[PDB]
């Protein structure tokens, strides 16, 4: 059904820019230079970095890893926001609703990280700053092996040359994944899916003609996406368990893990 | 099109010549046709060791390494027969079986499994999950993930006509950690998914984003092998005396 097909990806794209305030597109462009970010690739601009930028968030490596999960917890916001306008979303059970946000949004955070990256670094403060790849590598060592794969994720995943558009109905597909542990009824999530997955093969099709097989190379950087969150997840384990630098009680409350 | 039905076939041939139990007879044994024998059932430690002809847990999770090289083996004959595999770049063609004979391994476990246990010995026998269940602690929980992976899987009801291709696809995969020349992986690649996505729309006519659903059980795949490798690191930092053959060794080496 072709033209509900497009109007769907419409519908999503519209949602896509009302929920997610730096897109790719506005990424890309500061990223090419095509405003400029103020550059982090020291300890010096570090520590000038966070006088000039708000940073709205006690010793480097975990100030900035810290900060990632404070812009991450806001991230999940966002894409519930997000998730709540997909249709047939909203009339899931809750329970299967809180299950999709609860595995889909990690998969989605690495997904926009992608985005906001290029080989030499990471867009940081919306946009307003850039912390480069090597600044990054440098950091004391459980934090220096951190971001580096999902440099590597990103460089492979960028490559793709996806927009907006395909990210919108990319990420849908993601949250109404049929196979998420613990869910009660899969057959609404599979309905909803299915259509996903038409109108995300048409956009691809229609957006990129001369892109052999991008549908089916897309769906498969799934593997690679879950792999970097399943080895986040223990990273973040390691990390708990070995740093004594991690109401502050109320703070860790609310940034414990999402 | 080009030539996306003769590619499949030769794969399929490729797969039979390959691999000696194929899912077809695999499923022909598990349901009781009569084109094939009933197998011995291992269901306690009494039957295992009526069934075997020191301690268990760590005999059957050797036995199941010793099967895995035969696996490699074969495997490795198949990937041969994949157009373009063996004109690769010699250490792209050891980095990609490196990375796909688990992922491999497992899609084709799930052909001898059903939700109450697994086909062994080429389907002579069948060991019960109940069974392997109950094995000491970290041995009871080693062939779960596998099982819950191939009820889903399973449930897609692939044929060995569809598996060769997807097998294939799993191989060439341009993503693989430390690959030298990516392109020609890629256009590889390329025209197993053509292939895979017709022989899908041909053999499944009514089963919508079968291919879609396909692709997206690779992250399942993906993510057996990394919590196996996690597995093996518990038996490493908990156990003694256990030997590992140098396929085994080289495939891990380095693994995730
Ligand atoms: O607050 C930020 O914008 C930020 C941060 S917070 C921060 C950045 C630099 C120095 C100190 C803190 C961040 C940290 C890392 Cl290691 C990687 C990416 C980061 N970002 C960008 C980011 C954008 C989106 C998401 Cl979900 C997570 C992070
Ligand atoms: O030799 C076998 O056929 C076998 C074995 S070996 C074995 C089985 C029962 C008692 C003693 C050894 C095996 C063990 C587990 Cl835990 C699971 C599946 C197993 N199998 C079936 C099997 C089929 C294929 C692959 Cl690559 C690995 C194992």
């Amino acid at each position: 059904e072709s033209a509900d097909l497009r109007a769907l990806a419409k519908h999503l794209y519209d949602s896509y820019i009302k929920s997610f305030p730096l897109t790719k597109a506005k990424a890309r462009a500061i990223l090419t230079g095509k405003k400029s970010p103020f550059v982090i690739y020291d300890m010096n601009s570090l520590m000038m970095g966070e006088d000039k930028i708000k940073f709205k968030h006690k010793e480097v490596a975990i100030r900035i890893f810290q900060g990632c999960q404070f812009r991450s917890v806001e991230a999940v916001q966002e894409i519930t926001e997000y998730a709540k306008s997909i249709p047939g979303f909203v009339n899931l059970d809750l329970n299967d609703q809180v299950t999709l946000l609860k595995y889909g949004v990690h998969e989605i955070i690495y997904t926009m990280l992608a985005s906001l990256m290029n080989k030499d670094g990471v867009l940081i403060s919306e946009g307003q700053g850039f912390m480069t790849r090597e600044f990054l590598k440098s950091l004391r060592k459980p934090f220096g092996d951190f971001m580096e794969p999902k440099f590597e994720f990103a460089v492979k995943f960028n490559a793709l040359e996806l927009d907006d558009s395909d990210l919108a109905i990319f990420i849908a597909v993601i949250i109404l994944s049929g196979d998420r542990p613990g869910l009660l009824n899969v057959k609404p999530i599979e309905d909803i899916q299915d259509n996903l997955l038409q109108a995300l093969e048409l956009q691809l099709k229609l957006n990129h003609p001369e892109s052999s097989q991008l549908f089916a190379k897309l769906l498969q950087k799934m593997t690679d996406l879950r792999q970097i969150v399943t080895e986040h997840v223990q990273l973040l384990q390691v990390i708990k368990k070995t740093e004594t630098d991690m109401l502050h009680p109320l703070l860790q409350e609310i940034y414990k893990d999402l």
